[PDB]
């Protein structure tokens, strides 16, 4: 295809994820398979990576993403920060693309919960926040340009394995403990132990707004026990809340597709349907943590009152596949199957791949999945988009 | 734990609550989770339910509980009735347990302000009322046995989420309108509308003494506007007066622990401490009415001169947690942390549970709280008490 835009690609992780220099250089985007950002740069697709709080709400992460792109000090909004009891200002960044203040566009490619954060960033850029604007006028405080509206610079959002209607994993009985055991399993993929008191930071959870940081001498085991009891686990201003079916529906009520952005979704599944009742079971080769800890639950949990039924049981080890083609619960967004022409302002469902939640970013091996081709094909499609 | 007594359990609601035939059978004790009295009976713990005026004083409610238990016409006392301007006599009941007049006893399990009513019932059984005794002699009128003193039929009182020292919620500026909105939120949890003039009674406020009742053609919205302007909201002979920190301390000056009764308290909390100034905020999953309307105030209102300081900020969405382990303000009662042996004549503090004020009775969902095991374990402990 012909190139029709010059927008760089920006990569955005989910409820785990870390910058290029973290985790001893093991990349979230490529894991044991390599460095996806480097593959794209090397093939002429200019690509950058964002690293935002993995456990923070999509709102917090969107404010962090905005400052990382345009430069400046993260501003969560005076109204938001007062309502949830955390700092209004966060870190200060130079900016990856401070030109976006003047003009120019990006493509966001986001995995897992990054797809919620990317959708939310577009809604804030284009429409701002009326609550923040009214609060700033009422209290005579400053207002970040993010909350003004009028700053739409995202040509496309592509989501990969995103829980747009949530994941039923949040409902599992031991979910608090098992979710932090999933963080430990991702550390272990990077050869990072959870019982070692690392002096270097290794994996920064970016919880400056809550005042939390792993302390000198503290193992990840000990630190996650503190995080389980902290506001980033127990408040509604969290990844945990937005990950749930309840909280993803609430997000979908206000975060709509912009008519100025192409949305693409990729769905993932790594399960088979059983012969007894319709439940789903992990396939050979699914990442071991998901296969043992998460997929049996995801493939069997129903909630008839919420209509969480047999269609929700197929999963990729972490998220129910039905959740991933676009927001539907609480959403008026349109979802169309890809027909060869990518359309603005709707979700173009690019299909369902037999790859698990961690294999699709290369964190878990899968030699039958040609991960480099997958990301290069996608970059060629995004470069074809007509602004 | 081996059973040591055969006393039945009697359940007692707070400033909302209704009998088993009210609310089209949606139970206060169990709500959306089921029927706690039925669970208890089906496991061999004989259990009954009281229904007294939700908005009436603890004194009125204790006279009503007395009559419902032993049988007969509610008698509020000639001196009390003349002092406050209401009828001396209320409804007539058949009596759930007339064997209490021949030696039978009960365990009361009480929620919310029910714990103040249960303590007041025990105080009146033990000591009566010298004012009533004086007045009956002076005016040559009859006297209820409740006011004589020298009676005993309560083996134990267990309080759950009770404001023994009051709740600061009453100091909210628009408390009147938000308290009746709480009543409407509880009706909505029971799938009852507030703008429909139901011909059946549905929720009887048992205001016979005040001469108030919902009229034909009157919705709950219109009825609650009248109640707000009526003596059951504007006088001192009300749940409103006894709910406040001021009124709870006045109650504690005369309602003391009996040496012949075990007292157990359960405390509840559903908040996190923020990172700005140590205020408390509602956790994810708190009932929506409390989370929006009540918890932000409860977690941020301080009054150092009245001793309302950091200890009062943690709360369950309706009552400050520090108020719930037993009466302290204006009280000489002893409170001891449970140590595996329950003690008579003192408050056995059974701990604090991460469950909100409505979750603890099942009116609001919380799948992580095993409400059936909670009540069954409590009934087994009460059955183990030595008589
Ligand atoms: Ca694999
Ligand atoms: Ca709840
Ligand atoms: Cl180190
Ligand atoms: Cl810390
Ligand atoms: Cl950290
Ligand atoms: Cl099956
Ligand atoms: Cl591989
Ligand atoms: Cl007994
Ligand atoms: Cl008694
Ligand atoms: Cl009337
Ligand atoms: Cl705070
Ligand atoms: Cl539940
Ligand atoms: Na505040
Ligand atoms: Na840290
Ligand atoms: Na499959
Ligand atoms: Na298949
Ligand atoms: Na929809
Ligand atoms: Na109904
Ligand atoms: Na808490
Ligand atoms: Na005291
Ligand atoms: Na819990
Ligand atoms: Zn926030
Ligand atoms: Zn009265």
């Amino acid at each position: 295809s012909l190139r029709a835009n010059d927008a760089p690609i920006v990569l955005l992780h989910g409820f785990t994820g870390w910058g290029r220099e973290e985790m001893f250089g093991f990349k979230y985007w490529g894991g044991v398979r390599g460095d996806i950002e480097q593959w794209l740069n090397d093939n002429g697709y200019r690509t950058y990576t964002l690293a935002v709080g993995p456990l923070s709400s999509n709102w917090d992460r969107a404010c962090e993403a905005y400052a990382q792109l345009v430069g400046g000090t993260v501003d969560y909004g005076a109204a938001h920060a007062a309502k949830h009891g955390h700092a209004r200002f966060g870190r200060t960044y130079p900016g990856l693309l401070p030109e976006l203040k003047r003009g120019g566009r990006i493509h966001i490619i986001a995995h897992s919960q990054g797809g919620q954060t990317a959708r939310m960033l577009v809604s804030l850029l284009e429409n701002g926040s009326q609550e923040e604007r009214e609060y700033a006028k009422a209290h005579n405080v400053s207002l970040s340009p993010l909350f003004e509206g009028g700053h739409h610079f995202v040509l496309s959002v592509t989501t990969i394995a995103t829980p747009h209607d949530g994941t039923t994993l949040v409902n599992m009985v031991d979910f608090t403990d098992r979710f932090f055991d999933l963080q430990k399993a991702v550390l272990e993929a990077a050869a990072v132990a959870s019982n070692v008191p690392y002096t270097s930071e290794v994996y920064d959870f970016k919880l400056d707004q809550w005042g939390l940081r792993r302390q000198p001498g503290e193992s990840f085991d000990h630190y996650f026990e503190r995080l389980k009891r902290s506001p980033v686990w127990t408040s509604t201003d969290t990844a945990r809340y937005d990950l749930s079916v309840s909280g993803a529906e609430k997000l979908n009520q206000w975060v709509q597709a912009s008519p100025n952005t192409y949305y693409l979704s990729f769905s993932t599944e790594r399960t088979y349907r059983g012969a007894l009742t319709g439940n789903h079971y992990p396939e050979l080769g699914m990442n071991a943590f998901s296969a043992v800890v998460c997929a049996p639950f995801l493939g069997s949990y129903r909630n008839p009152t919420l209509g969480i039924d047999d269609r929700w049981l197929e999963n990729d080890g972490i998220v129910n596949t039905v959740s991933m083609n676009g927001p539907k619960r609480g959403s008026s967004d349109r979802i169309v199957p890809y027909d060869g022409t990518l359309k603005k302002g709707v979700w173009n469902d690019m299909g369902t791949y037999n790859v698990d939640h961690l294999e699709i970013i290369g964190v878990d091996p899968n030699p039958s999945f040609d991960i480099r081709a997958f990301y290069l094909r996608l970059a060629e499609q995004l470069a074809s988009l007509r602004p």
